[PDB]
């Protein structure tokens, strides 16, 4: 396959030590996925470590990577500090029938940070810092000339700049798309999938806000707020916390009849899900019990008022209505910040 450089799945065989164009010294394989591979390599010209997204030698993967490159260059064309919360595309080029996207090498993802803790979560102050940076990034994406939906926000796609610092950068704009050029349903990761996407509705930049809500809850608690194994299971675990969705939008839900009957839920058979709205965030966060696991009792920034502000912000971010769901700017003005 491809003179011995590619293989099955159209993936470039990564040989640790190979040099590219007398510039890039391929160190190792740091990641794999549909798109192809990511390699850690050394830019000898700029003398710095970079990540290289090597896209598969299939046509559609190339076209998707080209959409991503155009979105990233469009983000590079807007001069504001907010853009510094997005991973920076350093270069793109074609090498041996593979589109390669050079990126800054960052530290570990937020799921790795959750795993460093014994999935006990991180402090609400670190959650506050992460949330501020994420809302600023989503504000940058909300710029009308951009109007970009990330379409796959998850802890694995939020990386740390330095492992000692609290700065973060969101990565993986492969599934991303502009507000106009939406090209696919089944867009987001299940745990962080917005309701409108589950209901087959025209989605927009609010699905990222939903994902961010679930992500912040998971960051503080250490566990996914909505750990659904399938679509209907995810929707049911959502309703467990947020009740039945506003019919005003279910009267417009193509996939409404997949979860609800005209408006109430569907029988299981089977242990029933917790009645709608009974699983309050209040108890998940532990607003009056010292936080998740009673470990944050008496800690600064972890008072009952701080937990209540966090609960309000999360609920504002988990709004069923995409039009009333909090926008990044007003999310930044929340009392939690
Ligand atoms: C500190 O320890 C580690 C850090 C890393 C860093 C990851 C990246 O730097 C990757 C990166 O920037 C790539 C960003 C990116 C940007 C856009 C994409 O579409 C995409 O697709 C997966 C990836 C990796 C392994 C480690 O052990």
């Amino acid at each position: 396959y491809n003179d011995g450089y590619d293989d099955d799945n159209y993936d470039y065989i990564v040989k640790n030590g190979e040099k590219w164009m007398d510039r890039y010294e391929i160190d190792s394989l740091i990641g794999k996925g549909s798109f192809g591979q990511v390699v850690k390599a050394y830019d000898r010209v700029e003398q710095e470590w970079v990540a290289i997204k090597i896209i598969k030698n299939k046509k559609a993967f190339l076209n998707q990577a080209q959409i991503e490159v155009r979105l990233l260059e469009l983000m590079n064309k807007h001069d504001t500090e907010m853009k510094y919360y997005i991973v920076h595309l350093k270069r793109h080029f074609m090498f041996r029938n593979h589109l390669c996207l050079v990126f800054e090498m960052l530290s570990y993802n937020l799921y790795d940070l959750l795993r460093n803790t014994n999935f006990r979560g991180v402090s609400l102050n670190l959650t506050r810092k992460f949330a501020q940076q994420m809302c600023t990034a989503l504000l940058f994406l909300a710029t009308p000339e951009l109007s970009i939906i990330h379409c796959d926000l998850k802890p694995e796609n939020i990386l740390l700049c330095n492992p000692k610092r609290s700065a973060i950068k969101i990565v993986d704009f492969g599934s991303s798309c502009q507000l106009g050029q939406r090209i696919y349903q089944y867009i987001q990761s299940r745990f962080y999938r917005s309701p409108e996407v589950l209901l087959g509705m025209p989605y927009d930049l609010a699905i990222d806000m939903w994902s961010l809500g679930c992500i912040l809850v998971e960051m503080h608690t250490g566990e996914p707020l909505f750990s659904g194994a399938n679509e209907v299971d995810q929707m049911n675990k959502i309703v467990e916390v947020l009740g039945i969705p506003p019919a005003h939008i279910l009267d417009q839900a193509p996939k409404a009849r997949k979860f609800f009957e005209k408006w109430n839920l569907k029988k299981t058979k089977k242990r029933e899900y917790k009645p709608p709205g009974t699983r309050k965030l209040h108890n998940i966060l532990g607003v009056e019990t010292g936080g998740p696991g009673g470990r944050r009792a008496g800690e600064s920034g972890h008072t009952v008022a701080d937990y209540l502000k966090f609960k309000d912000l999360i609920l504002r971010m988990l709004d069923y209505d995409p039009k009333t769901r909090i926008q990044p700017y007003y999310a930044l003005q929340h009392s939690f910040f």
